[PDB]
């Protein structure tokens, strides 16, 4: 080792963790770290707005399970990612913002952009660190990366900044730490044998048990969840965070059948996902039958609103293969899966099928299922979308892709949080992670105009991204709730402006359609094209489901009025 | 004779009697029942593409016009997408108001849709930032919020409230609806202390060399009592970003292109309104070596910050301003200093604004960016009256030639002391629909105007005459030269040559390219006849700005610039 | 100037802005701070609680006018200021926290006592902050004195820690500013004619004008109030903060009117006061025909709960007089004033008369009155109570004592925040600053539990303080709300301590009184004999205004159940 500087040693540190890239946008304040990860050929993929960097690394570590990274500048640099901090942070989902910051002699003197950046991330990360001592600096990296995995806390986002003089210091070759430098694995923790036959017995007891899955089932491939469903006869059910683990044709999987999953099953199964509002609260009023039991590898999805008559805390690949296990010799009872499984198969499939052929709306224009229909038309001609990465964002257009998205690798989209503007920082993050292949992305107009100068690091960075904007002219959801629960319509209109354009603009293959017909051929041509949009000139009359169960209405008690109303009777 | 209403009714009658005509904004559910009432008044609702783009809307209006102003956001990404633009409203001191939603009460710590930490997220960097769950007293919150907004109990810049919407639905009866907290009422007007008075004019006597540097506090003035005092004083006059247009330009101490000569000489610097932050070397003796320091504020953010003054007068500056010039009434000031620069910057500045109308194109055969200042200038008193113009800048280079090239504005806008990109679109937004009898002239670099470029839509739908000039340089200009420079290696720094007239096509505006230094009058001409329009300029990556020069990019140990460090380098090692 | 350590400069900023005492307790981070003290001649107060420290503090700012100062230790040392620094935040005044904390090359490595300091007391304070460039202490010194008078905020309490090694680092001459160094003068806003003659204008329409005083008055020598009180014939009422600014025999002063003037005036002018629980928040409820104007020196008493008709905001004394000239040539209405003033002169005398005679309780022990009756029975022979500062503490005692102490110098007490334990503290502050007479503490045993081992810091610096402790084995306020609302009396008995011998353990003079008739000779040996201590065994039947009003149960929109009730009314 020789004395190198700490720009040098934070360099290094990032490349030994198994970082190839950071997601940023350069001020004077990181330009030490920038220069040095350069030299050493981390590669630099520099944005439009610090924002999407960050948005890009949650996409990253999301698909991978590698933590990701984004830098960004002092002042504005840093507060151009809460957003998209607090997205990570609702999310559950490791990554480290590095920010730049004033040099310590000028604290408080009104050098420029000095804000409290760790005050103001605070809440909504695992650690936000000012580092002052040169020497330190390896080691509370390293700590926090620990952090951003859920040490200490549960897995999100965490914040580091070092005042440029520090940065500029060097550190002598002793204290530069070889057990700080190296890449760490991921924690373990394994099930309690006790636990696992509690649960066991809940499951041979239950004439309908279903399993509900997220974030911390997603960490897994999927096969001891498919394991458990095969030992238990339990039905499934995934969220927008946990899509892909389980075989659509696998006699469990009921994804059409959600109300009727809820509404009569006597034993909830949690596999790392959260009873937010997501579930229902997971309240009794939405579970009207079901016993709870929780699975995951953190607090954070065992304790919130409902407990377990067993909580399981450890890696969730593990205790689900240990009840496998434990259910030698049980002869589950399939028949009310079953019963779900035969009306699934005719709803689903209908659905689908509907997606080809559905009208234009009373105002002559493009039903959005119809983006969902030509996508499924060329899979297995232009684009396999088993292997594909799909996104999506927006409002009725997000509620439309939870259904007319059924064949992905992997999805993506708005989250928990619901954070617009998601879809194109995503696709980007995505397509770099994942080169062979073109990611798709669908999202309202809305959520488009918030990232849509990121079409420019697209084609920068050569990102083969294809973008599809349902152009409806609107904040549709909301123009929808103005009309039906107010009577007034203002301030939720957009334009109808030509989002192929302004993809042609920045150096990217651009179409508009406004004929259905010719969705198929648009979508073909993007693909061959990437990076490249496709401006679909879609209906205002049309709900989603979100907008019919008043999603838009905020009510009391849940976040959707048929849920609501249940509440409200369980209350009296 | 009141009735019963809900909260949202009472919160928009608030705004509208504390004379809140334009809210900006982008809806959500959660804020539905505010905007929905807001709307029923006849208050205007300008809808944005991006919340943080409201919030620069509000601060341009406060900043220009003295009336507080107002953005409304939905709970969640709606109130994390204003941090940027809070934290920009908070370092520049401009009194707003954000309104944000936030779950329903019932609903706390259980995960519904956006429940963050708003209020611990916004506390560091507002004056207030608060959620209301007592329907009965959200009308006395607004009020007290208001006046903290003012700088009651801190200091001026922005306040936080949220409403659960539960509480929003809630019915208020009509005793509890106070006639006292609806009402707008007046800025406080704190007068000073003759004897501080008498101890200012006493230090103007016995200086040789006072210097006068205003800041936004003489900028909510008119300027006429600053006149005055300059007058009585013989003071050198300096302004800075903040606070452009309150002396004119012929006026004999107004020597703008003399900011070293004074600084390196006053024997008496005198602020008014101002901070001595990095934009004037901390006030430090190493960039003021012989100055005596007197401050005058009505606020202590501008009286006690890095120097003290041997006076430090509170009160409103124009009353403190007014009440000094009456006490030297007889004072004959000795005005050769002031003389011997004004007839320099005489020549400096009229040599360089005449130099602007024919820079020479960079070795890479684009545009210098100092033509657009040039073709600026020759179009003064054809088709547009820069003294009647809110000019508006944003960038890095761009942002630094802006400073010298922009001399005529009636009012200038920018990046502030923050150093916020993204400004100038949603700046020139709310500047032109405050004043809506003339264009806006926004200049900005292609790095800041790609962060609010969407807005342009902004402008087309509610018909902001704005005009947008970009000096389309394919860079991150300052950036790329400080990597050159002092580091050897250019990476991440590059942007592409975008067509950002089409950009500004695809959104309903007039759009046109510009690669020809000859082209330009006419293109801005155009531009002002079609606006909402954006003139995208070809511009060089050859043409190093002053900040540039000064070492801005690189963030020396103890001030903004090389220079001023150098001096502070060797104050410290006497 | 020489090269000198930073802790150096810090005792020469505290000398030169008036620092002539420190009251604190030692730890090994602040020493080099302590000995610098000392050897420039700073008078170094060590308590047995760094709690009782900031008491000090507050008490001698509250009297004098002058910032005051106290240091403690990390971690326990600065977590041990908490209550005093929050009770100093709630009564608006300014004080100077110096707190220890580790060095910078251990931050967040767990070293001794590494808590984070200034995130826990930044909600009750102006200013909180770690102090880590030696050059700039004595600059941030200097503005966290100006923010403790109310720049940039209102007057309170401000933080500052120095890491030990910071502490130790030379500052070269040339960054040591006098500017920095020096004492810095009160600002003086003044009133803007305007709003003076407005103010003057709504005098002369009012019919029963009524000025209640506070905080701000406080900090005046009452003669411009008076001069108002003159010229507009105005009631007066002050407040626990702002006693002794109007002579008692005035015909304004009516403080046995307090409910009275409430009710039927129709100008409240609050003069540097707040309209908190003390004022029944301003309420219409309280003051149901009052016109409001509000004057004070900062908008914490302009702004809070009502506004005014006309507020000024500049330094109390100059608006009360500017508003006194512009009553040239009006001629008052004092008819209601006077007619209070009459009923006052009954009511007051027949009640401080009845404290020489108040019975025995049903228990036989001695009316907690009768301390106030044998202090009064004593003015003018062995001592002065109009140049006495009293001191006030605990439920019931507390309560009592606003009614039994009626003529001292200035009166101290738990002030807005209800601060049990302040009485030894606050009376060892005021005895060190006013050395030449007895300070007076009464207290309940409850409250006085809380502090009472700063006796032996009294004995050890010589402050000659009487504490007289109402010993009624209770906390006895508390003791009656739970057999009035609850029917259960649990956890709220103490027992019938000996607090004499407490004191005579820690070398102050001590002696119990059971008789009332022993009261006056009791007292007579405390003051001949302070550091004093007398422990009066007290009745447990005997409920002072406080408890009979509710202010143990907490209703839920005022502090006392009439106004309660008033409120309840006003809301239908
Ligand atoms: C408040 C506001 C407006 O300002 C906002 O900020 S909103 C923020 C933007 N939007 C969001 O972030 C979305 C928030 N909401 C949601 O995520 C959802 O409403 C929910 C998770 C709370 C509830 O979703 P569901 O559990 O209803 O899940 P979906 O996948 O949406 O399924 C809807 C229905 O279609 C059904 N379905 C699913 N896949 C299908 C398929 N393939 N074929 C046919 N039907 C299918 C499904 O069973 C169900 O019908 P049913 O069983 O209730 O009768
Ligand atoms: C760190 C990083 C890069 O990552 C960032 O985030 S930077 C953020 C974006 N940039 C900014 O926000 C800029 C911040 N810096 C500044 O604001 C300024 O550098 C400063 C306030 C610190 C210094 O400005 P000056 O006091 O030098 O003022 P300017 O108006 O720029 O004047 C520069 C020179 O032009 C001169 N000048 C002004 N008007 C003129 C005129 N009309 N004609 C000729 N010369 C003129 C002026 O006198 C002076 O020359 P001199 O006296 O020093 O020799
Ligand atoms: C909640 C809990 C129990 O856990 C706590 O923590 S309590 C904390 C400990 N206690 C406190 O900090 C006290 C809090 N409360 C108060 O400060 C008072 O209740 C108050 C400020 C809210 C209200 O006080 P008043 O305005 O009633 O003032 P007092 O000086 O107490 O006067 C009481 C009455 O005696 C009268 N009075 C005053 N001086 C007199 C005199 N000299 N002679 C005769 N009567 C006199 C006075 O007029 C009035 O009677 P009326 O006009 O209402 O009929
Ligand atoms: C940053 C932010 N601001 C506001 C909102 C609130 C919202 C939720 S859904 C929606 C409408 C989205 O319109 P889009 O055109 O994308 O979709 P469509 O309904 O198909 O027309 C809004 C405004 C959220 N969640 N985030
Ligand atoms: C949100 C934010 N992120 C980064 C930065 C740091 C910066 C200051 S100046 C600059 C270059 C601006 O490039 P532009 O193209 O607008 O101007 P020009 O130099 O003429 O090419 C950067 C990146 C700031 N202040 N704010
Ligand atoms: C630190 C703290 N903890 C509890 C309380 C709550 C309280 C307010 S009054 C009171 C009783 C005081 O008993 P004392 O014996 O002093 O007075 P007396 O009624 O005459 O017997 C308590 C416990 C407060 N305010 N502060
Ligand atoms: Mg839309
Ligand atoms: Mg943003
Ligand atoms: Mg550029
Ligand atoms: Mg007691």
């Amino acid at each position: 080792r020789q004395s190198v500087p700490v720009a040098s040693l934070v360099a290094e540190f990032l490349q030994e963790h198994g970082v190839d890239r950071v997601f940023g946008l350069q001020g004077g304040h990181i330009q030490p770290i920038w220069d040095q990860l350069a030299r050493r050929g981390v590669r630099i993929v520099d944005v439009r707005d610090e924002g999407s960097a960050v948005h890009m690394a949650h996409a990253h570590t999301e698909l991978t399970g590698q933590t990701a990274v984004a830098m960004v500048t002092a002042g504005p640099g840093v507060t151009n990612t809460v957003t998209a901090v607090a997205n990570a942070s609702v999310s559950r989902i490791p990554l480290l913002v590095i920010g730049g910051c004033p040099p310590i002699p000028q604290s408080n003197m009104g050098p420029l952009q000095d804000i409290p950046h760790t005050a103001i991330l605070e809440p909504i990360t695992r650690l936000a660190r000012t580092l002052r001592s040169a020497d330190q600096v390896l080691r509370e990296f390293d700590e926090a990366w620990a952090r951003a995995s859920g040490d200490r806390g549960e897995p999100g986002p965490v914040y580091l900044e070092i005042p440029t003089d520090v940065l500029r210091r060097d550190v002598p070759p002793a204290l530069q730490m070889r057990e700080h430098l190296r890449a760490k694995p991921k924690r373990r923790p394994q099930p309690h044998p006790d636990d696992v036959a509690a649960v066991a017995d809940l499951i041979r007891a239950a004439e309908k048990p279903a399993i509900i899955s997220g974030r911390g089932a997603r960490t897994t491939d999927g096969t001891d969840l498919v394991r458990l469903l095969d030992a238990s006869g339990a039905a499934y059910l995934d969220t927008q965070e946990s899509r892909g683990l389980v075989p659509d044709s696998h006699p469990a999987a009921v994804g059409s059948a959600r109300s009727a999953v809820m509404r009569d099953t006597d034993l909830l199964i949690t596999v790392g996902r959260q009873l937010d509002y997501q579930l229902g609260m997971g309240s009794p009023a939405v579970f009207p039958h079901a016993k709870v039991v929780r699975i995951a590898d953190t607090a954070s999805e065992l304790i919130d609103n409902r407990r377990g008559e067993v909580e399981i805390l450890a890696e969730p690949g593990a205790a689900l293969a240990a009840i496998a296990d434990a259910l030698k010799d049980h002869t589950p009872d399939t028949s009310w899966r079953d019963e779900l499984k035969a009306k699934h198969r005719k709803r689903a499939e209908d659905y689908r099928q509907a997606l080809h052929s559905t009208e234009n709306g009373a105002d002559g224009h493009i039903h959005p299922n119809r983006i969902f229909g030509a996508l499924d038309a060329l899979d297995g001609d232009v684009l396999d979308l088993g292997e594909t990465i799909m996104i999506a964002d927006g409002g009725d257009l997000l509620s439309f892709g939870r259904l007319g998205i059924t064949k992905a690798r992997r999805y993506l989209d708005a989250g928990a949080f619901g954070c617009l503007g998601v879809a194109t920082p995503f696709a980007i993050g995505a397509a770099l992670a994942y080169p062979d292949r073109p990611v798709v992305a669908v999202t309202g107009d809305g959520a488009f105009g918030i990232t849509a100068t990121e079409i420019d690091t697209a084609v920068r960075h050569d990102a083969k991204i294809v973008v599809i904007v349902s152009n409806n002219r609107a904040w549709n959801i909301e123009r929808y709730d103005q009309a039906e629960n107010y009577g007034l319509v203002v301030g939720t209109d957009l334009a109808d402006s030509d989002y192929a354009g302004v993809a042609r603009a920045f150096g990217a293959h651009g179409e508009r359609v406004t004929d259905p017909a010719e969705l198929e051929g648009a979508i073909r041509r993007a693909l061959a094209n990437a990076p490249a949009l496709v401006d679909v000139v879609t209906t205002q009359d049309a709900a989603s489901p979100d907008s019919g169960k008043g999603l838009g209405f905020v009510p009391d008690y849940q976040a959707l009025t048929p849920w609501n109303d249940a509440e409200v009777a369980r209350r009296q």
